[PDB]
């Protein structure tokens, strides 16, 4: 059974989402459009994580609908990156919202906030992305804005050999309630592994504590036998999200070595001092 403690957790968990989660997305505004030194260049080509279809419903009822170039061997494969990095900021800003409403993490010296944050901001921005994702359509549903995965050669099969599609269909299938989805944030959040971390026990201690909190939860909430294993699933999916932020840092490094793009946040997020 869950004790009060566990039930206070994810309260103030749940309550710290509500507030910093803006499921329709509608104060994204504002944000930049697509237009109306070889070895790099070719590694670079792991661009084709742009190759997303876009599409804007207005409030009047017209509909905007952007389709990507193919790679011709030159710049336009850079199209996306300056809206896709507004996208990345406002989404990092509600993470950091979340993290700040959070008394555990208030609580923790400013320098373990700012290494935790710089740590886990791209792996809770994943957790709150597959709450949109339609694993039909292969879109993200982002309100009015819908990011729909084009169409490629193999169709889903060499869609999901990319990690980070592949993280999305699979923890989409574990059909995740709000509650498990905030407990992934929070364990994720907490991580005393993360560089730069002083207070390495706290963090370990409250990382164990929102750990059981999610196992006693699905122990109590789903007695299916669909969901046994359940909570180690969880854990393992994570362990496989931070290999892919860790991947996902160094391929976002090198397209800003070639073509700058990272916003202000993103560049204190990722260490780069503008020097
Ligand atoms: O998490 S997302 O849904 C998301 C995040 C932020 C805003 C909107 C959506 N996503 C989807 C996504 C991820 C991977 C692929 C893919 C497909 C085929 C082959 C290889 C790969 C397609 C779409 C994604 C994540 C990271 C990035 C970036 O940081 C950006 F563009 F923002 F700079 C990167 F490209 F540099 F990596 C861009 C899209």
């Amino acid at each position: 059974g869950l004790t009060e403690e566990q039930r206070m957790m994810i309260r103030e968990l749940m309550d710290a989402q509500m507030k910093t989660f803006d499921t329709t997305f509608s104060h994204f505004k504002n944000f930049r459009l697509p237009g109306v030194a070889a070895k790099w260049s070719q590694v670079r080509k792991d661009l084709c994580s742009l190759k997303v279809s876009l599409q804007l419903r207005g409030e009047d009822g017209s509909v905007w609908n952007y389709k990507p170039p193919a790679d011709s061997g030159g710049k336009e494969i850079f199209s996306l990156l300056p809206h896709m990095a507004d996208m990345s900021t406002y989404m990092f800003k509600g993470i950091i919202s979340f993290a700040k409403v959070i008394s555990y993490f208030r609580d923790l010296p400013i320098e373990d906030q700012i290494s935790l944050l710089k740590g886990a901001a791209f792996e809770l921005c994943q957790l709150r992305f597959n709450t949109v994702f339609n694993a039909e359509t292969g879109t993200w549903e982002c309100g009015r804005l819908s990011y729909c995965l084009e169409d490629t050669a193999g169709g889903f099969q060499q869609l999901l050999l990319e990690p980070m599609l592949k993280f999305h269909y699979m923890l989409k299938k574990l059909q995740l309630h709000e509650e498990e989805y905030v407990l992934m944030q929070a364990i994720s959040l907490f991580s005393p592994d993360r560089p730069g971390v002083l207070q390495h026990r706290v963090v370990d201690q409250l990382q164990e504590q929102f750990a059981i909190t999610l196992k006693s939860y699905i122990e109590c909430n789903r007695p299916q036998p669909a969901h046994r294993f359940l909570f180690l699933k969880i854990m393992a999916m994570l362990t496989e999200l931070r290999s892919i932020n860790a991947q996902h840092t160094q391929r976002l490094l090198r397209i800003q070595d070639i073509h700058p793009f990272a916003t202000p946040l993103m560049q204190e997020l990722f260490g780069i001092t503008g020097s």
